[PDB]
């Protein structure tokens, strides 16, 4: 038998600090192809030992094909292989295009329903660990043709500090997270997703009404912001997203704002699950 291993890349998608995501082709299959750099070696292996352990297959987690390590010439290469989705990141969709009631619901709920997912541990052999993902922001979720998501990126997770500073949660940014309790890691995820929530809410159409593109908290701290800069706004001033006016004169942003709000409580413990959001965004 000949083992078809032959991928070709085609066109950069993505470069950063993490390495960089190609499109590839493998036997006409469109392929998303992530080449690690030196200094995110450790979230190839992280990502490799997780898939290692649960192969996830759920339709809003980003599907995985390979992980492979080859020998260069002087040098390790770290490769993951996963679906390719031609749409992009939620970050680059809302960006350029709106959305209305259904396609704000749609975006919203598969998200939910990928970290829900992540997080529930299911028992027996066809079973999975809890997964709490920490990385969690809306360069990390990619849109599909059907108008749902999916969550990528498991090179910070953690079965049953690190990630994007904007996206990070006051007890990390002040140190005070319960670092032994796994519950902690979700109550993470839980702020990050209000988060994605306020940025998806903003470009939903209403009365003619729509507010532009902007990242969280993008009028209190610059681009790039220091530790410092996210512990004075988020933990110190204990500031939180704006909800504008026009929200309140619609039924399905008044319902998104309620959710983020309960997403953003400075108390961990007092933040809505996974699985309570799903149910509130079934309802909407
Ligand atoms: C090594 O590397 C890559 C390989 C492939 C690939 C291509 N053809 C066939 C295969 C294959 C899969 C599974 C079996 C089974 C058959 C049943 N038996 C009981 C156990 C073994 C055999 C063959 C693979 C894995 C794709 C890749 O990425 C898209 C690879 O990564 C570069
Ligand atoms: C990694 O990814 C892709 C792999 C392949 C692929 C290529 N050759 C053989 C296989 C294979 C055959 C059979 C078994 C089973 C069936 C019986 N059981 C008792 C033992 C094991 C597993 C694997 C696959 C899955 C195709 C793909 O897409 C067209 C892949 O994705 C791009
Ligand atoms: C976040 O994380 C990972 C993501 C992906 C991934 C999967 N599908 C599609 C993409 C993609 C395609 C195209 C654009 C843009 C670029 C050009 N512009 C004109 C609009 C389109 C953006 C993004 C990506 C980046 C793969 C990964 O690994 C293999 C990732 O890492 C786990």
């Amino acid at each position: 038998r000949t083992v078809a291993r032959d991928i070709t890349l085609l066109e950069c998608v993505g470069k950063g600090r993490y390495g960089e995501v190609w499109r590839g082709s493998w036997q006409g299959e469109n392929v998303a192809v992530k080449i690690f750099s030196s200094r995110d070696e450790k979230s190839w292996f992280r990502e490799t030992e997780l898939y290692n352990t649960v192969m996830l297959r759920h339709e809003n987690i980003l599907g995985f094909i390979a992980s492979d390590m080859t020998s260069r010439h002087s040098s390790t290469q770290l490769w993951l292989i996963t679906h390719y989705h031609e749409m992009g990141s939620l970050y680059d969709y809302l960006q350029l295009t709106t959305l209305d009631t259904v396609s704000c619901l749609r975006i919203v709920l598969s998200i939910a329903s990928g970290l829900a997912h992540l997080h529930i541990e299911i028992f027996g052999t066809q079973g999975k660990p809890a997964i709490a993902h920490r990385d969690l922001k809306s360069k990390n979720i990619l849109v599909k043709k059907n108008g749902q998501c999916c969550i990528a990126d498991l090179g910070l997770a953690v079965m049953h500090r690190v990630g994007t500073k904007r996206y990070m949660a006051p007890e990390v940014l002040d140190e005070t997270i319960q670092v032994d309790c796994f519950d902690s890691y979700k109550r993470v995820d839980i702020w990050a997703f209000g988060l994605v929530l306020w940025e998806v809410a903003r470009r939903m159409v209403s009365n003619g009404i729509v507010e532009d593109y902007k990242p969280p908290f993008y009028d209190v701290v610059p681009n790039d912001p220091s530790f410092e800069d996210m512990r004075k706004v988020v933990c110190v001033d204990q500031q939180r997203p704006n909800i504008p006016n026009r929200w309140f004169s619609d039924p399905t942003l008044t319902s998104l704002a309620k959710l983020m709000k309960e997403c953003w409580y400075q108390n961990p413990s007092a933040r809505l699950t996974a699985l309570r959001i799903k149910k509130t965004l079934t309802k909407i």
